[PDB]
RNA sequence: GGGAUGCGUAGGAUAGGUGGGAGCCUGUGAACCCCCGCCUCCGGGUGGGGGGGAGGCGCCGGUGAAAUACCACCCUUCCC
């Protein structure tokens, strides 16, 4: 088989031709996760967006109302007061801007890395080999560089999530637990949804959301309509 | 509609993109072996069949721009 007897058995449970509410989703999606660990919640959205134009990029964050359920260790880069201003904001771990090659060595172990535009220099002059390709590099547009540092690791630290679309013209993000209430879920999936919505590009043309489905690591996917 | 296809270099070697991921598969048949189709960058890959009857896979590390399981939405090319 593709699949073994767990995912055929989770496939059983949804109806692949249906199109569903987001509540019976986030009701649905709890029944969808028996692998041996709390999975994670996911959206994914085909865009009505040419992924080739830049101006049709689609690129921010979303505070999700519940959380991501889950810890986001951060190293933060900054220079001058700010260290101490991203240090008492809960950061995991500041580095000031003249030990960065430190970080690179191997003291490298965090799931954000947010900083000052100040040090966006040798941030990028150092460090940007490694972190871009993997999602970690600061930048404006993505909601990780800013002098609002302190408030920027709050956010984080309180489950905001990054979204940007992918080259092909989809889009995905976590939500949530799969442990989590199904009207949290719920909660979470719209909340991403209208953010998306709120970043839908002047020039896209036709249906923005042409399809969004909701999804567990290691489970089927359910289709829904992301306008209830 | 049906079926395939995804390989510069380095790296086990055939790594399309992004997101999830620390677990995944297995008497609902593991390892290994044999037959056959298709695809092929000629390395292999992929799908089916037969034997077999209990072990494979991933996380880490290494290499690399990127990491392998598994899962999700997509995209490329080809065949009929
Ligand atoms: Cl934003
Ligand atoms: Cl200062
Ligand atoms: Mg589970
Ligand atoms: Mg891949
Ligand atoms: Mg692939
Ligand atoms: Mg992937
Ligand atoms: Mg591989
Ligand atoms: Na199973
Ligand atoms: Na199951
Ligand atoms: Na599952
Ligand atoms: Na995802
Ligand atoms: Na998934």
């Amino acid at each position: 088989p593709k699949h073994g007897k767990r995912y055929r058995a989770l496939l059983e449970k949804v109806d692949p031709n249906k199109i569903y509410t987001i509540d019976e989703a986030a009701h649905l999606v709890k029944e969808l996760a028996t692998a041996k660990f709390d999975e994670t919640v996911e959206v994914h959205a085909k865009l009505g967006i040419d992924p080739r134009r830049s101006d049709q990029n689609v690129r921010g964050t979303v505070s999700l109302p519940h959380g991501l359920g889950k810890q986001v260790r951060v190293l933060a880069i900054a220079k001058g007061e700010k260290i101490k201003e991203a240090e008492e904001a809960g950061a995991d771990y500041v580095g000031g801007e003249e030990i960065i090659q430190k970080i690179l060595d191997g003291w490298m172990d965090f799931d954000a890395v947010v900083a000052t535009p100040d040090v966006m220099g040798a941030v990028g002059s150092k460090l940007g080999r490694i972190l871009g390709p993997r999602g970690l590099l600061p930048n404006p547009k993505a909601g990780t560089v800013g002098f609002n540092i302190g408030e920027i690791i709050r956010e984080i630290k309180a489950g905001r999530i990054e979204f940007r679309n992918d080259k092909t013209g989809a889009i995905h993000a976590p939500v949530g637990k799969a442990s989590f209430p199904p009207e949290k879920l719920a909660d979470n999936i719209r909340a991403f949804i209208r953010a998306l919505e709120a970043h839908k590009p002047e020039g896209a043309k036709g249906t923005f959301l042409r399809s969004v489905y909701v999804t567990t690591t290691m489970g089927p996917s359910v289709r829904i309509n992301p306008h209830s």
